[PDB]
């Protein structure tokens, strides 16, 4: 029922999404590539120390600190989630293969029994309420741009200068590039200013993933990771298959004489759709302003920084419920779109804007290569743009598309099971804007703390708790969804945005406490997802621009760990055994490299003034930006370093687009 229609690279629909220059030539053929990754300058992630390396420290740590999660999913004691096998993968070599996109998620809905619309009145009240809150009084900021990111589509230009340029060509044209959309006339939008074409699909790691030790055989099992074929994918699951992709790491020998050692298996790979710049730019550019809104207005529900920013709100609740969502961008769905398109036309937004922001919600995906002898081709017409991918990852706004979604999908939760006497409060748009305006800033009996997917929810004293335990225990019993939105159930292990949620033997909110995740710590030293890019001069284009700092921030960060002491002298011990150094005085020593190296970017900073006025946030992200893409926002890193990786088009450009755009 409706086969997405596919091209080969070879044919002129695909042809038109790459301009004529080598990097765009480039970026179409580029086959299946693996190696392994620089874990830092001059270390190889498969080198026999380093893997010997975690060998034992992932035995030992799992051996002396098992998990300390209750039935209930609540983490107490050790500070533990799971067992430490996760850095035992060989970075830079990936499961093959990865899966195809799926075309249309309409079925995967259908079948998991998701609704395919609101419910009731309420519920669409409530999204609308949403739209309402969150897009209406926008104030113009200057759009931001990642240096050293690519426009893809047409162009793949990596050059600032370049990226500027068609960012203020795209504030200038998207007006009329939306009108000719709403005639229809995709290929002329695209054509005469690069606004449609495809997200460009490139397949990134998950460096660490699950594995266990089966007691009886003493052998190690990767969790299996299905994908789908081609088949599968462009007929939304109707043909094809869906299959385990292979982790097994054994072919690295035979193929590049790597040694692999017992339970080390290849990476888990995960889909990134880099999106057309010249249509990604005029969503941008009001996405921003917009999370200005929430993370200020609506702070309370929204803005996280801290482990005790997140502390204070939850500890005056009595109770907290750790949500998860199983596969959140595969099933957002295409009637929200919709939906939220059609209430900012009623807004008064501009009708051609709407149009290139729904459109950039229905693009077609270029398949680059997934695994060898595989990839190429492009799915769906962009002539007509009618896909249901669900969340594309680099559309201009997908934060807040799922953070629409989730957050009123957890009221709605919280409404249906625990309390039905709120919904006399929403009988139409002013009181359902009034409704979720209190909500949202944390003044009902029943609150939720979130950012897309990952959640908190509360009950304070009153009506709801009663209701607010029978859900938690729904949710244990996990036999019911609680949701007819998305597939809902307990995080195991409860955390919130990286910080794990400690309770003590109360098991309750207010005597519990946020503290790091331990195994992040292990993950980002020891199995980054990218390498150090030694070949990249400017570091500031690097994906991780300076790795050293980190240590300076490891006692900020993952300090009140119950076990935080142990696992560093854990790693100290086994580091010697490994490699016959310190490993304090080895990070040590790249962390005075790369303080030196800063100031060098850092225009505030001495040829060697000191790392004494960055915060604990401004080194991980120096570290590893890509944290400023789903932990943080430009608004908590200090200005003098959001200009290392950032640029900005001018304020009076976006000023000029924003007005264009908006009601009033
Ligand atoms: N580890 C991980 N998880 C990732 C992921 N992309 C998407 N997920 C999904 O997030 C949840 C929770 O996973 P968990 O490992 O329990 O905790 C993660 C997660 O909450 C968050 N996080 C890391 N990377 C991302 C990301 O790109 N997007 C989102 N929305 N959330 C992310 O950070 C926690 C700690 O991650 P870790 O210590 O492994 O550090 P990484 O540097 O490896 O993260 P990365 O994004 O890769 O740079 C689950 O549904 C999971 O499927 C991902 O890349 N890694
Ligand atoms: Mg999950
Ligand atoms: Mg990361
Ligand atoms: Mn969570």
């Amino acid at each position: 029922p409706r086969r997405a229609p596919a091209f080969p690279l070879s044919d002129i629909k695909a042809q038109m999404l790459f301009a004529n220059n080598i990097k765009a030539q480039q970026a179409s053929k580029r086959s299946f590539k693996e190696g392994a990754i620089e874990t830092y300058e001059g270390l190889l992630s498969v080198d026999p120390r380093f893997l010997s390396f975690k060998n034992e420290l992932s035995r030992y740590l799992t051996d002396h600190f098992p998990a300390n999660v209750d039935e209930y999913g609540r983490v107490y004691g050790n500070g533990v989630r799971t067992n430490f096998f996760g850095m035992r993968h060989m970075n830079g070599f990936p499961m093959i293969p990865a899966t195809w996109p799926l075309a249309s998620n309409l079925k995967k809905r259908a079948d998991a029994d998701l609704a395919d619309g609101p419910v009731s009145e309420r519920d669409n009240l409530l999204f609308r309420a949403a739209v309402r809150l969150m897009f209406s009084d926008l104030e113009p900021v200057p759009l931001k741009i990642r240096k050293g990111s690519s426009t893809c589509i047409p162009y793949f230009s990596n050059d600032m200068g370049t990226k500027i340029e068609i960012a203020e060509r795209a504030l200038e044209k998207a007006e009329e590039a939306g009108n000719l959309m709403l005639q229809g006339k995709f290929d002329d939008a695209y054509q005469l200013h690069q606004m449609g074409g495809a997200y460009y699909v490139v397949y990134r790691a998950q460096s660490t993933d699950a594995i266990t030790l089966d007691p009886k055989t003493g052998k190690f099992v990767s969790k299996d990771r299905m994908v789908a074929d081609f088949e599968y994918a462009v007929t939304g699951g109707e043909q094809g298959s869906l299959f385990a992709a292979s982790k097994d790491a054994s072919r690295l020998k035979e193929q590049y004489g790597i040694d692999v050692p017992d339970g080390f298996f290849c990476e888990r790979r995960r889909t990134a759709m880099g999106g057309p710049f010249a249509l990604n730019a005029p969503i941008m550019a009001v996405a921003q302003p917009v999370r200005n809104k929430i993370y200020s207005k609506y702070a309370y529900t929204f803005h996280h920084t801290t482990r005790l920013n997140k502390e204070e709100k939850v500890k005056e609740w009595s109770l907290c419920v750790a949500t998860d969502v199983s596969d959140h961008d595969t099933f957002w769905p295409g009637w929200l779109r919709d939906l939220i398109c059609d209430e900012l036309l009623n807004m008064g937004y501009a009708p051609w804007w709407v149009k290139l922001f729904e459109t950039s919600l229905k693009l077609p995906v270029y398949v680059g290569a997934p695994a060898p002898e595989q990839g190429h081709t492009l799915l769906g017409d962009p002539s007509n743009p009618d896909l249901e991918v669900g969340l594309s990852s680099g559309q201009g706004a997908t934060d807040l598309m799922g953070t629409l979604l989730m957050s009123i999908t957890y009221l709605v939760m919280q409404l249906d099971h625990t309390a039905p006497h709120l919904n006399s409060r929403i009988k139409d748009m002013p009181s359902a804007c009034r409704f979720l305006d209190s909500y949202w800033q944390g003044h009902e009996e029943i609150r939720q703390i979130s950012k897309s997917d990952d959640a908190m929810l509360g009950w304070t004293k009153g009506r709801a708790l009663v209701g607010g335990h029978r859900l938690f225990e729904m949710l244990k019993e996990g036999k019911v969804n609680p949701s007819p939105y998305m597939k809902i159930s307990y995080e195991h292990g409860g955390a919130f945005l990286g910080d794990i949620l400690l309770y003590d033997s109360r098991r309750e909110p207010g005597s519990a406490i946020f503290v790091g995740n331990i195994n992040s710590m292990l993950n980002n030293q020891f199995s980054p997802e990218y390498g150090v890019q030694s070949g990249v001069r400017d570091r500031s284009k690097r994906k991780r621009p300076f790795p050293g700092l980190a240590w300076a921030s490891m006692k900020d960060t993952y300090g009140a760990c119950p076990i935080y002491s142990d696992v560093l002298e854990a790693i100290e011990r086994c580091w010697w055994n490994a490699f016959g150094e310190s490993y304090r005085a080895y990070r040590e020593d790249m962390l005075k490299r790369d303080t030196l190296e800063l100031s060098r970017y850092v225009a505030s900073m001495a040829r060697q003034a000191g790392l004494a006025e960055l915060t604990p946030i401004d080194l991980e992200v120096l570290a590893d930006p890509n944290k400023l893409q789903y932990k943080w926002t430009e608004a908590d890193v200090s200005a003098n370093i959001h200009e290392v990786l950032m640029h900005g088009v001018s304020v009076e450009k976006t000023e000029r687009f924003l007005r264009s755009v908006m009601p009033r």
